[PDB]
């Protein structure tokens, strides 16, 4: 890439932070995942001292689109601020002579949260789902005083780390796969509103935190199951998700204010991380 054709003030976000080519291994054996326009690798970030750390390495397919490289840069600098320990970090961005720029993540050895939770192999309870979606509503209580609308929050898109820590975030993978959740848009997370204008704000990201709810609940079952990506049409006709089998009445009230159908009526990320930690609080385990 010429660094010379990309926006001159994204180009020195980058450089703030700057691995040193020789600072990281990718280990291009070891993919995470892939999809049409990036692909993950696992890698190992060497520290000042020589510490090893364990990171994912993204990377893009192809190089030779400005439009794509310059996204693919801004996507990792609109993270790099994030200082939250529920929303993903960033290590780093390493620009190489050859072949495409690295963004550099902390390794999340449980991977994305719905495939977490739909593992039979892990027994989380009813507590530790709800555990799970406190931390999302704090990651999200942040990101929104930050005025930042994610625009595709889903358990899909949020990483768990070695402690089960909840990391928001903007995976992407099964978008990059072109995942039948993804619609020519995540329809069937998406606000009324937004369904009828593209456009996204805190309280439609609100709309989507209230199905995330219900996919912990459901342990990873997909919403609206028996329709078609539709779902403006199905909704319009005075229709909501069902209340999961296992998911406590006040939760499913919670889950019925956050698809208000007046997006000003939804309650803010901030009353949701206070009501959610009562709900919380009453399980003993
Ligand atoms: O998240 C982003 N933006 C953002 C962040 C916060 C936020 F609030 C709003 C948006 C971006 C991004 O590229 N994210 C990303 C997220 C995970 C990735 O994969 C990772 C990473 C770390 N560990 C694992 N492990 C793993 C293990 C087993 C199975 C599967 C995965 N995969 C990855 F490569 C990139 C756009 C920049």
């Amino acid at each position: 890439i010429d660094l010379s054709a990309l926006n001159p003030e994204l180009v020195q976000a980058v450089q703030h932070v700057v691995i040193g080519p020789s600072s990281l291994i990718v280990h291009f054996n070891e993919v995470i995942g892939r999809g049409h326009f990036g692909c993950v690798y696992h890698g190992t970030l060497l520290d000042n001292d020589g510490k090893k750390i364990h990171c994912a390495v993204k990377s893009l397919n192809r190089i030779t689109d400005i439009g794509e490289v310059s996204q693919f840069l801004t996507e990792g600098i609109i993270m790099k601020d994030f200082s939250h320990p529920n929303v993903l970090s960033l290590l780093g961005i390493c620009l190489r002579s050859e072949g495409s720029p690295l963004v550099v993540l902390p390794y999340m050895k449980h991977g994305d949260l719905r495939n977490f939770i739909r593992n039979e192999t892990h027994n989380p309870t009813v507590k530790d789902l709800i555990g799970f979606g406190l931390q999302v509503a704090k990651g999200m209580k942040y990101l929104a005083s930050k005025k930042f609308v994610h625009r595709d929050l889903a358990a899909r898109n949020c990483m768990l780390d070695e402690k089960f820590t909840v990391k928001v975030a903007d995976f992407g993978l099964a978008r990059d796969m072109y995942d039948k959740e993804y619609y020519s848009l995540p329809v069937k997370w998406m606000a009324l509103e937004s369904l009828q204008t593209q456009k996204f704000t805190t309280k439609s990201d609100v709309w989507s935190f209230g199905v995330l709810l219900w996919e912990l609940m459901t342990r990873g079952a997909p919403p609206y199951p028996d329709v078609n990506t539709d779902i403006t049409v199905y909704l319009l006709q005075g229709r909501r998700l069902l209340q999961p089998e296992y998911c406590p009445d006040p939760l499913y009230e919670v889950m019925l204010k956050c698809w208000h159908p007046k997006a000003e009526m939804r309650p803010s990320f901030s009353e949701l991380v206070s009501r959610i930690s009562a709900i919380f609080s009453t399980f003993i385990g």
